[PDB]
């Protein structure tokens, strides 16, 4: 449970006001007192309006800005102010889906790194506004290698990464890069680089912040293959979840029910198997199931079943 | 040079009215008369406003609708009032980028019927409001077999739809189908459609629209592959264009500079090397050329050029 103070007392304020009585009542914060630029009244809802210059005045875990645009730039008054970019949260993820402060908050004190075969990671930590602690962004594995890679990770995160191919943009060509060397070597399909060299720059930088002390493990299958399920429902890894076309008697399967509904029945659908699409789309995954829950590791987060 | 009847006068009216102006200028139009259920005045820039009931006293090759929201509306009154549904056109697409009624008109008069390797045609026709008339929608053709079948269009166009794959949503798997026999096979995948039958249903019904005396083929060759190109580049067509990431010698190639750039430099881009996307979203097309124009098969209808 925290101490906030609120930076912002406006329409977003008052917008995400119902949300900060219930993230109250069910114990996750209290509010100190409100900072704000101009003053519009000497108490907002029973709390008293202060300048930044009285911060100082009080004991708190986080500031939450209300203010969508000029977030930026109170963020920095914030820094300028000696507070550390740890405490600043942007408030407006409080209009996310299934929003609980304590569920946000625990994925952000012990860093949520996540592991994906594509970009969803790198999608899911941009909606919630986390920050990459994780070297999976812009680059998808194919299953195949993918399941060899979470079988035995410290291994090939100690291998360099080495060029597979240089990519060019007159053949639509991605730059790929490998990690391991036998028949038992893998393949990254970097496709939002223009260099593998600036993809490795990325690779070899992002790689040293792995949390292993929080990591959530993703992977997505398309086909028919309960092998893969199989082995990768055996996995160590204590957070993990498999998307699948189907359900399946193995735990960390998902299945979104509304998935193959769009997939046969959404009318302006755009495929009617592109399952990597809708995992991907907060719209439809947010539909779907409670993405905090999930990434906090607890049960019962997929919001549509049977 | 068509003699119009404008059946709107309010915020859209006003908003094209200056483009209406230009159409003018050009001498591409005329307007005979405003058609309006409110009488907001007797004069509305110098053109008389008359009931719908009048619009019988005028000759006219078409009514323009100004009325987005309710544009269906108007139109089934308009046919209630006996009017030609291919004289009724909707005012909303003057306001796409580069414009031209003479163009506009034309691709209606003379069915335009778009033949594409993906859902390219499909999305064009509607960013136009024109409706599907080919069966190129929703499913798409590889280079090897798309290029084979634009060589012996009748024949194939003669065969029957075969299933070579139901589709199963489970799996994500896709209905295929399949025209001609042995070497002369080809294979269609479709997307949208979730069984073969409705597949199937939606190629017969619609390869009944074709219109030999207006057909414009789009391909799209993504990596380095001139002898496909070359083979384009000779098909009988005289409205055909190929998407290409590199200009080259032959004319029915487009390149679009924009894209590459897009490619090596812009941010939130998803792929570096997505041409397929690139061309078919009309936000990036209409910059880099006039959409219009090039159906219209004119020369230079590329606006950006290295």
């Amino acid at each position: 449970m925290y101490k906030c103070l609120i930076w912002g007392v406006n329409d977003e304020y008052t917008l995400a006001y119902d949300k900060l009585l219930f993230e109250i009542s069910k114990g996750n914060l209290s509010i100190e007192a409100l900072i704000s630029k101009d003053k519009y009244a000497k108490y907002i809802d029973g709390k008293e309006v202060i300048d930044k210059t009285e911060i100082s005045n009080y004991e708190f875990d986080y500031i939450i800005i209300f203010n969508k645009e000029r977030y930026s730039d109170i963020k920095n008054e914030a820094l300028e102010l000696g507070i550390p970019e740890r405490k600043i949260l942007n408030g407006k993820f409080f209009f996310i889906s299934n929003f609980d402060f304590k569920r946000y908050c625990k994925l952000i004190e012990n860093p949520i790194t996540i592991i994906s075969d594509d970009c969803w990671g790198g999608l899911v930590s941009s909606y919630l506004g986390f920050k990459f602690n994780s070297p999976f962004i812009n680059f998808y594995i194919h299953n195949d290698d993918y399941i060899k890679f979470l079988e035995n990770m410290d291994y090939y995160l100690e291998q360099e990464l080495k060029v597979e191919q240089e990519g060019n943009v007159y053949s639509c060509t991605m730059p790929k890069g490998s990690l391991g060397t036998g028949d038992n070597k893998i393949i990254l399909n970097f496709n939002h680089q223009a260099s593998f060299a600036e993809a490795k720059n990325d690779w070899d930088e992002r790689k040293t912040r792995i949390n292993k002390k929080n990591l959530f493990v993703k992977m997505l299958i398309k086909d028919d293959n309960e092998k893969l399920v199989k082995r990768f429902d055996n996995l160590p890894y204590k957070n993990k979840v498999c998307f699948h076309p189907k359900p399946m008697k193995y735990k960390s399967v998902a299945f979104f029910p509304r998935y193959i509904w769009r997939c046969i029945n959404y009318a302006a659908r755009t495929s009617n198997s592109n399952l990597e699409q809708y995992t991907m789309d907060m719209s439809w995954l947010e539909k779907s199931c409670d993405i905090l829950k999930m990434l906090c590791g607890e049960e019962d987060f997929i919001r549509e079943k049977x």
